[PDB]
């Protein structure tokens, strides 16, 4: 049952009339078609978030009207025999003025990038609106003309260069649109088939956000088929822009980039610190292009920030299953400590580490912090051997169980060879007591 609704019914009755770009505004459109991007399959990524935007303005516009809602999609279709490749969608028009004006925008003209020579069709959706063609093969020369037999929407047939002709097989482009557009907002079709599935739920209010809903998208971005021990959903504004959700895999030993439910980077380590590469899921920002590492940095502080302080909530809340975590990923925690170059970097990490103490029974854990909150009136004692006991009847301990104060017990080399790295936790020096 295909559903396809693109075919030729656009005439131009008259002659079309020729205008020019700026000399400045052609150095820039040249750019979008060879300096801007990295990857030439874009171009259809671009198209798709036009006709994404285009479909909610002009909905949100009906909504807000009070009118019922028509066929709102998007269509391609390819065609090899001509070597050609369309987009249209029943989204908001265009008008002669933003025909020529406009040139949103800087996406349309990526498509230069593959195209020889583009043909487009627009009619806004204003009641006794008029449909206009608009032509152009790459220079700074494009023609506009009235059209009719256009329908409400946007239409861009693009003809593909020579080297380009891939573009022009479903095969291909299906490749493409599953890569960068699984999660668009409206649904999208292919030569007539459907394509789109995927809900983009890092979009939606948190609290609205279902748990098997969670599972889906975890088990897509993750490729995994367990469930996820932990779920961070964080929407921002302040900072920066940030619709993101966070996930802590359930197993014991890849986030993706994406803006406005735009893929960018399906790899992106370098949004989150090497020590939390542990994380799965997705980060969606306007606030980002366009390898890269510019204003990254930015967020990655920010996000470093919210998940450690994140991992603090949850120990708080459940310091039983936080210990089973801090057992399964406390390696990642340790090496983050270790690595990191600024000392109040350390002492943040640092505030998720976990250890016995002599104050408290075997078994149960204290943070760093609760302990300082127990001490009296100057220094962090701690204590590494192979167990409780151990430790316990030790002479050392004794000495300093004796007199004053609490000490803290760890019975891993690599666990007391962190405390010796971080040298100092907040305004207390850390000491072992075999000194
Ligand atoms: N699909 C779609 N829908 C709408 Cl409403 C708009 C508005 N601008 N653009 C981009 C664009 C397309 C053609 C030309 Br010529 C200039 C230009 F900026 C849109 N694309």
């Amino acid at each position: 049952p295909l559903h396809s609704i693109i075919s030729s019914t656009e005439s131009v009755q008259g002659s079309t009339s020729k205008h020019e770009f700026q000399a400045e505004t052609k150095k820039l459109l040249d750019i979008v078609a060879r300096s801007l991007y990295s990857e030439k399959e874009v171009f259809i990524r671009e198209l798709i978030s036009n006709a994404s935007d285009a479909l909610e303005k002009l909905r949100h516009k009906l909504v807000s009207d009070g009118q019922a809602l028509p066929e709102m999609e998007i269509h391609l279709q390819t065609n090899a025999e001509k070597g050609t490749i369309t987009i249209q969608d029943t989204g908001i028009g265009m008008t002669q003025e933003e025909l020529v004006s406009n040139l949103f925008g800087v996406g349309f003209y990526s498509a230069f990038m593959v195209a020889d020579r583009v043909e487009v069709y627009s009619r806004s959706a204003a009641p006794g609106s008029l449909g206009y063609q608009w032509l152009s093969d790459g220079s700074g020369v494009f023609e506009i003309a009235e059209a009719s037999g256009v329908r409400t929407g946007t239409k861009i047939i693009i003809h593909l260069k020579s080297d380009c002709k891939e573009f022009s097989s479903e095969a291909r482009v299906r490749d493409v649109v599953t890569k960068y557009s699984n999660f668009v907002s409206f649904p999208l079709y292919l030569n007539g088939r459907r394509m789109n599935t995927l809900q983009a739920i890092w979009m939606m209010d948190p609290k609205d956000v279902r748990e098997w809903q969670h599972e889906e998208f975890y088990r897509y971005v993750a490729q995994a088929h367990d469930k996820p021990r932990y779920t961070l959903h964080y929407k921002t504004d302040a900072p920066l822009n940030i619709r993101s959700i966070f996930y802590v895999p359930d197993m014991k030993p890849s986030v993706a980039l994406y803006s406005r439910k735009v893929l960018i980077q399906t790899k992106a380590t370098d949004i989150l610190p090497k020590w939390l590469r542990f994380i799965r899921g997705v980060v969606d920002s306007e606030d980002i292009p366009l390898q890269e590492s510019a204003l990254i940095r930015k967020l990655r502080d920010v996000l470093q920030q919210r998940l450690i302080k994140f991992f603090i909530d949850q120990s708080k809340k459940d310091a039983e299953k936080y210990a089973k975590f801090f057992e399964d990923y406390g390696l990642f925690m340790r090496e983050g400590i270790v690595t990191a170059t600024e000392q109040e970097v350390k002492e943040d990490i640092a505030k998720l580490l976990r250890y016995e103490s002599s104050a408290l029974p075997s078994g149960q854990l204290t943070s760093l912090s609760e302990y300082a909150s127990r001490m009296r009136a100057r220094n962090i004692y701690y204590l590494c051997a192979p167990n409780r006991h151990l430790a316990e009847h030790s002479p050392y301990y004794e000495a300093m169980k004796k007199k004053d104060t609490e000490v803290l017990f760890c019975f891993e080399q690599f666990d007391e060879l962190t405390l010796l790295h971080l040298r100092e936790f907040d305004k207390k020096k850390l000491i072992s007591v075999e000194t």
